[PDB]
DNA sequence: CAACGCATGAGCTAGATCCG
DNA sequence: CAACGCATGAGCTAGATCCG
């Protein structure tokens, strides 16, 4: 048979030798097998059990901190690969920290599939040379064996196998004393083969009955069934594992097996590709009855079941793992007794839910203000009451001033019964439009919902407030009302103006925000207005705000004040929040102008867009100039030590872009750039100071070098005279002429003559030259560097 | 008369030309007097306006865009010295921005006691440089006289006294047209002075009737006395704002007036060294009845006196006007509406008030912790009440559960009825200690203080936790408690493990109020150990924290938790805090290892202490080592381009001395605790120096002699240096024959080796001066003398 | 009679219908 | 029968009376 026994689950086993016994029966291991950490353990008892039935591993087999062991071959005989489907600790098979063995005993293993081994920490290991994991081990570069006894040669290494050459050396390679490495001809690499050189079946490995049959080998590659296994099973199968293609009605059980949550090891097992997969990756959602992954148009719930059909969430912890959750198939009650700043995180952690079945309970909610972090709720089944058919309850809450924005929130309820007890912080109005929205409309307890102990101590308000004027500059905005006063315009404390920037308008309305948290409105308060006992007045009271950054979007509004004592009046007023953008001034200057010169013509220049723009730039101002020399450098004698070697103005509106090149310039010559950034130009044309830089393009290559009729004048004294011209346009300007001479079997004599010494004798001369045949050479040395030599002007000269 | 006319208090003026008519009569003005900003201003309303009759001004006189006004002489006529005794703005008089003013005009004004003059933008001005600001001026580097008419001259500047010579020029000093400036000789400075030269009483100034008479010149320099006045005022009377004189029966009536506090501009006025002073300074208090300033013998309260018998306080604000108040005689009512974090500032705000004399009132208090911020109180007087005769009032107060520590907390209250209701966090044990340290026993009312709306929501426990074992490490700490059970051991939760560091015992106790703090006890839950149903068992449940530093004080407690519930049981227990100091360890290296040379044997030392002690140091320990140089530059032609140690015990400076000179040493230092058991030295550090390149043993000394051969290379023979600085590599050899300089030459290590000396090739017959410099790789050194030979033709 | 002038614009002198 | 041995000490294998 391929495999007569029987599957067995992965098994972990510590402290005791009791539960090895479920290992009787069972032949192919799924998952891993761990044995590990006994200590009272005797070494004895080891030469009586054995299991000669196992042979296919998954995932690892690990031994670890084993006393009693000396050859694990006696509980080991017969495994001969594992898959690696799951690496352990980025490594396939490790022994580790052992103490008796006195040899491996692992001569039946052929082909390691996906991982590493690494033995560590044994002095009492031999034969660790001896093994060619090369011809088992695919992958060779991450073995680790090191710091054994072997770390000596000390240990023997004797055994009676072909002893390969693979190295350098004629090394022989034995499992024990017993036992050698079976090796036979390499005409199949890994399909499988026989004691006389025979290669079996293609499509299996390792030992083997009967060569050129895939039914009575031992362990095939790709899959298995009953007996059988081709590399692609027909679709009656669908693959498991992937060493095993089943039915459907198999797999489709397990997923029945615990859907009941009882374990949380398994996986609800999905059909997707002709594999039983745990689950269908991302941008794919389950079916209720074909058991396929539909493929999840646009996001798809991932429904989040709730344990126990009842939660409490009260910290951070407590919801943590609810996020992702969207669908609820139980009941919530939430709680912060007390909590410091929990509002900014609901959000990134439960806000993204949207159904519910139970029913929604709020108690004893310390500091809570609103229910904004509950984003996309709309509906509740509520399939389970609370006692009396409540489907929501609110109770013993002191600081709740909102629940939703109705403007844009949709929230419908299937059926139960509300109730709002002990909540005197938040109006009555509020929870007749919680009904309103709500589905229920007449459905009330009587007694309902309490109606006297519910916003009594909030004096919520019934009258609004509107603008007067309003003003615009760079910096500074001003506000001024309608003037307010209540039924007794004694009873007043004044208004506060809450304000802060806003890039959008999804901007919250007040929401209380009194316990700890994130910025809050930063406001300040103003002074009642003066009576005035005049319809026509100055009784519009304003306020000024200074310190603001220009063109940027401003949300305000104003908040009046007024003290608390026995009579339920004079509840005061509320604006409506608008928004108002500042206007925007002389933008900031442009960022690291940087300009480089590749020829000498062409010369680019690329910078950064300004850091405070101020509204939208139009475009971008450019200017140069064309840079002087050094007028001081004309009078320097360049044979003393010391020589020095360098590297309207027009504008264009340069638009769209952020770097220019210019061409058409003088060459190697320095230059002033200035650049401005801009905003709009037309009206109020302003534009920032200019960035400076400097840059000089590249020389010219014959700028240098002059050609011309180098004539020469001889004097009695014998003190000849030279005629030449000087170049035009040299490269930033020529310092010194390299003259020289030369008699044949004579080297070249050079001699000096200085930019002065050159315009005020318009030539040179050579004192003191000896009756001969002498070449005058010229190097027109300019101050880019030396130029070329001239045509070495021939001239003799006799006794 | 000396000063015949009144006194006249500092006034403002702005808007308007009206409110300068209560200037008619008073003649000496204290404070200032400030006028500024009028527009709607004709320039031909002031030619019919004078006060000639105003002589002395205290502080300072400021003009401030004034629209109209051209010559300020038509105005004042006879304004003569100023006292300067405050500074505007750090100047003593200043004209500023004015529009047609023309001509200045000050021609009265002698002496300035203090400051400078400032006159900007005013493009009308002229004869601004005719003053002669040093005869009056006793400083004038600080003058500012920029960006005016006189920018340019050409204003004119004709003008009909000396025009002294102060400055390299004959400049004529004038203030008009009409008149200039007068100056009389010197022959007294400033001690008045008439038109004739005839220099008046020395204890007087300025103008002046009759010289030599303390009674008749104008105005004098100490103070005043009923048309005299004295360097030294006698003792009948007391000196008042450093410019006169009197009687307490004055000032004190001015401090019955203020108080009377009515006006914020007042200044208590106190006796003090014959100074009726604003305020006695610090380290002195006033007493009632004699007026006087006590040396105040200790903290002296600085009373507090509260206005409007009550106050409110909700916010940092209104908290900050009452920091530094120490005794209040007034009521007090306290509700914190919330708050993120108020705990830590009522300390460095209020946290210096022992004594309160009316009542307290506590009320819709939310985000408290406790009352520990009254850090001094020991005493109400209940002078006032609230309704119903109470003196206490807390009501309404949602988290409130401890007040004080009564171990080591004193308290009594004088008259009144306490109030406790609606507090449900606070237990009623807490009250009774309350009733027992307070001075009332059993003043009840029936219905006294709630006794159901308090403390009910939260369970008060009555059970105490006790420790059993503790083991330490450096590094770690192990705890485990007695076992303990509810009466039902289902209902329970565990146990909360509440911890901090704490270098003193005045810790404050977990109190159990939500307070938004940065800092409060980190806190791990325990799961609830195995039922065991045997007395003698592992029941003992423990834990493990290992997360702190070495060497360090730790305290702790334990709390138990159990689920809340209807039936009044199962409060739960607690243990008592205690504490507890982890192990020492290794220190840590050294820091900031410095080394100086300061002879050629010596080197003086200097470190740090290190950053981690983990305990006591109980000593260091340095070692060292002789060191050396490198010999690659042995090579390089030069022509071309066990250890001994000392256990130094509570010092943090060494210096080696005593040792092998111009030697190269690497030193290396160790700080750690006692040693002989469990010997424990962290890491060292390593410095490396070199003692001073030598001055003198680099030059070598010795005979530099030469050896003449026949073909004019006269060879040279002397000495290298036995001990150089370091290696010397370079023999700054040179030749100088008369009428020539000292010719040069080099050599390097190699070649002096081998030849052992040097040679000159080519020498002109003379007799040469040889002199050598030892150039090493150090620096240069001395020069050897320079050798006479004279090789002849 | 509906911005600017006869200031400055947030550095012990007021604080943008604050002024007419 | 009251620190150590037949581990390590917070890097997918337990978590310091955790094993005796």
């Amino acid at each position: 048979h391929l495999y007569p026994g029987e599957v067995c689950p992965g098994m972990d086993i510590r402290n005791n030798l009791t539960r090895l016994h479920e290992l009787e029966n069972c032949s192919v291991i799924e998952g891993h097998l761990q044995i590990l950490l006994m200590f009272k353990t005797r070494p004895e008892d080891f030469r009586d059990l054995s299991f000669p039935k196992l042979i296919m591993i998954t995932d690892y087999l690990l031994l670890f901190r084993v006393y009693g062991l000396e050859s694990l071959k006696d509980l080991f005989p017969n495994l001969t690969v594992i898959r690696g489907s799951r690496l352990f600790f980025n490594y396939a098979l490790v022994i580790f920290e052992m103490v008796h063995l006195k040899e491996l005993g692992l001569y039946n293993l052929m082909n390691i599939t996906r991982g590493s081994v690494r033995i560590e920490k044994n002095n009492e290991l031999c034969y660790l040379a001896t093994i060619d994991w090369s011809r088992i081990l695919d992958s060779v570069e991450d073995n680790h064996i090191v710091l054994n006894k072997d770390d000596n040669e000390e240990c023997g290494d004797i055994c009676p196998c072909p002893a390969t050459v693979i190295n350098g050396q004629f090394v022989e390679r034995c499992w024990t004393h017993s036992h050698c490495q079976k090796v036979c001809p390499t005409i199949c690499k890994s399909h499988g083969c026989t004691a006389e050189g025979l290669c079996c079946h293609s499509e299996c490995l390792g030992n083997c009955s009967q060569p050129d049959d895939p039914t009575k080998c031992v362990a095939c590659r790709n899959f298995y069934l009953d007996g059988r296994c081709v590399e692609t099973c027909p679709p009656p199968y669908y693959h498991f594992q992937d060493w095993r293609c089943v039915n459907f009605s198999f797999c489709q059980d397990l997923h029945h097996k615990c859907k009941n949550s009882r374990r949380q090891g398994c996986h609800q097992y999905v059909i997707h590709n002709n594999k039983c997969i745990p689950e269908c990756p991302s941008g794919y959602t389950m079916n209720s009855s074909n058991l396929l992954c539909t493929p999840c148009l646009g996001p798809c719930p991932k429904v989040c079941h709730l344990l126990e059909g009842e939660k409490t969430i009260d910290s951070v912890t407590s919801a943590q793992e609810l996020r992702g959750c969207t669908v609820i198939n139980g009941s919530l009650i939430i709680n912060i007794r007390g909590g410091n700043n929990l509002a900014a995180e609901l959000e990134a952690n439960l806000g993204l839910i949207e159904e519910i079945s139970g029913y929604l309970k709020i108690r004893r909610s310390y500091a809570l203000v609103s229910l904004s972090f509950f984003r996309k709720l709309r509906l509740i089944r509520g399939e389970t009451l609370e006692i009396g058919n409540y489907s929501f309850y609110a109770l013993d809450n002191q600081n709740l001033r909102q629940l939703w924005d109705w403007s844009k929130h949709n929230l419908t309820t299937t059926q139960g019964k509300l109730f709002f007890h002990y909540n005197p912080k938040l109006c009555l109005s509020e929870i007749h439009k919680m009904e309103e929205v709500s589905g229920t409309k007449g459905r009330q307890e009587r007694n309902d919902i309490a109606l006297k102990t519910n916003g009594d101590k909030a004096s919520c308000e019934n009258e609004l407030l509107k603008f007067s004027y309003i003003r615009t500059s760079f910096d500074k905005i001003l506000l001024r009302w309608e003037p307010y006063w209540p039924p007794d315009f004694r009873d007043l404390l004044g208004f506060m103006l809450f304000y802060k920037e806003a890039p959008y308008q999804n901007v919250t309305e007040f929401d209380g925000q009194d316990a700890c948290g994130s910025n809050s409105w930063t406001v300040v308060d103003i002074d009642p207005p003066l009576r005035s006992n005049d319809p026509k007045s100055q009784n519009h009271p304003g306020w000024l705000m200074r310190g603001l950054k220009p063109w940027t979007q401003y949300a305000i509004f104003v908040k009046t004040l007024v003290t608390f004592s026995d009579e339920r009046r004079t509840y005061g007023a509320k604006s409506d929040i608008i928004y108002v953008q500042t206007d925007a001034t002389n933008p900031s200057v442009p960022l690291d102008p940087i300009s480089v010169s590749n020829s000498s013509s062409q010369i680019i220049l690329k910078w950064k867009p300004p850091s405070d723009p101020n509204g939208n730039i139009t475009h971008y101002l450019v200017f140069w100039e064309r840079q002087a020399e050094d007028s001081e450098l004309f009078e320097l004698d360049y044979c003393l030590k010391g020589l020095k070697l360098p590297s309207h103005r027009p504008f264009e509106k340069v638009v769209n872009k952020e770097s220019l090149v210019i061409s058409g310039l003088r060459h190697f010559t320095g230059y002033r750039i200035e650049l401005q950034a801009c905003n709009q130009d037309t009206p109020e044309e302003r534009c920032s100071v200019a960035a400076y830089v400097s840059a000089r393009t590249m020389p010219e290559a014959k700028a240098d070098d002059i050609v011309g009729p180098v004539t020469h004048e001889i004097f009695e004294n014998n003190v000849v005279h030279l005629m030449w011209q000087e170049p035009k346009e040299p490269n930033g300007l020529i310092v010194l002429y390299e003259v020289s001479y030369r008699r044949y079997g004579d080297e070249e004599l050079h001699l000096c003559v200085s930019r002065k010494h050159f315009a005020l004798e318009r030539g040179c001369r050579l004192r003191g030259l000896s009756p001969g045949n002498y070449s005058v050479r010229i190097r027109a040395t300019s101050l880019a560097g030396n130029g070329s030599w001239t045509e070495p002007t021939y001239f003799y000269v006799t006794d």
